[PDB]
């Protein structure tokens, strides 16, 4: 049983994306998860983009768990260097059907007043009090507080390149950041065992957030542009 | 005790490095594994190239690992397209004073007559009877026959930046391949265990090896440059 699509661009409309709050996509093709008006990113906002279906992560009749891979290409432009941006993208993995969270530090999955279960990958640039220096990366499980973190310095406005593998046999996660205009790469991993986190079925997609008003601060923002998208997952049973 | 070390460039007669068998320091400065005569790749070569000084990977009283990382640039050009290109290279580390191994298949890190054990990530251009399709990374314990695998373009006489991580907490070892110039990315990674199969103190560096004379094919060869080598490690003990 193999799952897997490809996006080399986005439109308008798409029938496999289901988008939510503030994300929409550009008239040239750009899947923007925040708000951005006149070409000027916006604080206060919130946006997430699933994919349409859902996809198996493992099966309680075998036991069995798949393994995948996805690869991604996105782009910050921070316009306004202080006070400082926020609040980041991250990739994400949680039961279907869920609604957007909390924005802000929380990227808009998660919700203190239901949390639900979820693995993300964050791209984290805003620094809270529950983070290390940012720009980072970050594994997050069911939680915002990473279980492991790695340093990164952001190409403003340009591109990036990120390559996501799991391993169900070893359970290892690893995620892989390239900045091909600096040639700079940056490598994570982490053992995260999915079916004791998350159901069955799940969605699988992107959420970003910028500033959030109690910090009263409306330059705390910048884009979170999605270029393109590829996503592949094997259940052996 | 952070151990690190920094090669930018290869200067002739390096005293920080030990040259085995065909490997030698060209003149514009990048290590040449195997043998190159007048621009031209032969067969029937093997050799090696171990920093001079021992690192400790382990410390039997505190019973800690280190963590290390290492980055370096490398370069194939396959001359001959036909029959077929051989072997590949391996980055390695293995207990200190060794011998160069049996070549072809073998990188010249492997002795079936007297075995030593050893931890490689290799880049395989030839399809031995033990391996799976060509080119491919390999993470190697004690063996030449994988643990993991994954399959890899190569770029013909292009630059390969390569980053190898390992994690003693999560006993993780992640590495990875990027070809600038096509910008493509290849991950893999594994656990390994080097407390269990290496002793304290080893020796790291690279081994490689061309078409084996029993294959009776001299065109079974290709470059296996190194333009540049950073590394590092940390042990907590
Ligand atoms: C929010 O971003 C604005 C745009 O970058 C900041 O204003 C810019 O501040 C520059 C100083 O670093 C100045 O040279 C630019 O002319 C100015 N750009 C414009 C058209 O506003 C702004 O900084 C605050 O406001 C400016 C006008 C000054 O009063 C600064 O002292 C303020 O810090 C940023 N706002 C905040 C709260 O940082
Ligand atoms: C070993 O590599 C050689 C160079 O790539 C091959 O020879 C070249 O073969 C070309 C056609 O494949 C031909 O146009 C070239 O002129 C020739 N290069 C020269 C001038 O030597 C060689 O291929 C075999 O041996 C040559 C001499 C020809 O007889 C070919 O027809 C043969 O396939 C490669 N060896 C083998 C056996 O693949
Ligand atoms: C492979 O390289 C070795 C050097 O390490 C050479 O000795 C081999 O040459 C062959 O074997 C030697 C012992 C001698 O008989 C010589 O005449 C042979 O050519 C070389 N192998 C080949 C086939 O070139
Ligand atoms: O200003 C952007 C920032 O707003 C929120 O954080 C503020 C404040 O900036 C922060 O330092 C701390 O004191 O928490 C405040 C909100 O209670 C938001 O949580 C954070 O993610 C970011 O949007
Ligand atoms: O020709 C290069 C190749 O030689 C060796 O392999 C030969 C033969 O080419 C191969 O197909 C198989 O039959 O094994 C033979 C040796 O027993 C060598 O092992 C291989 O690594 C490479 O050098
Ligand atoms: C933030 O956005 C929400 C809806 O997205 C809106 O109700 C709220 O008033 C906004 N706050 C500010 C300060 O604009
Ligand atoms: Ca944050
Ligand atoms: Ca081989
Ligand atoms: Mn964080
Ligand atoms: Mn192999």
């Amino acid at each position: 049983k193999t799952i897997s699509f490809n996006f080399n661009q986005f439109h308008q409309n798409e029938e496999q994306l289901k988008l939510q709050r503030d994300a929409r996509i550009s008239s040239n093709s750009v899947l923007e998860l925040t708000k951005v008006v006149n070409g000027v990113p916006t604080w206060n906002s919130t946006g997430r983009a699933l994919y349409a279906k859902p996809v198996q992560v493992w099966d309680s009749t075998t036991g069995n768990v798949a393994s995948f891979e996805t690869r991604f290409s996105f782009s910050i432009r921070q316009p306004f260097p202080r006070p400082h941006p926020a609040d980041g993208l991250v990739f994400f993995i949680a039961p279907p059907n869920t609604q957007t969270g909390e924005g802000g530090g929380y990227f808009g999955i998660y919700n203190p007043l239901s949390p639900y279960p979820f693995v993300a990958v964050e791209f984290d640039t805003f620094r809270n009090t529950w983070d290390p220096q940012i720009p980072h990366i970050g594994i997050d499980v069911n939680s915002v507080i990473s279980t492991k973190t790695v340093p990164f310095t952001l190409d403003n406005g340009g591109i990036a390149n990120v390559v996501i593998k799991y391993d169900a046999s070893t359970k290892i996660l690893h995620v892989v950041l390239v900045f091909p205009s600096l040639g700079t790469i940056y490598t994570i991993a982490d053992i995260v065992d999915l079916k004791q986190v998350l159901p069955e079925s799940v969605n699988v997609g992107f959420s970003a957030a910028t500033g959030d008003p109690s910090g009263k601060q409306r330059n705390a923002t910048e884009t979170h542009d999605i270029l393109s998208w590829s996503f592949s997952a094997s259940l052996p049973g």
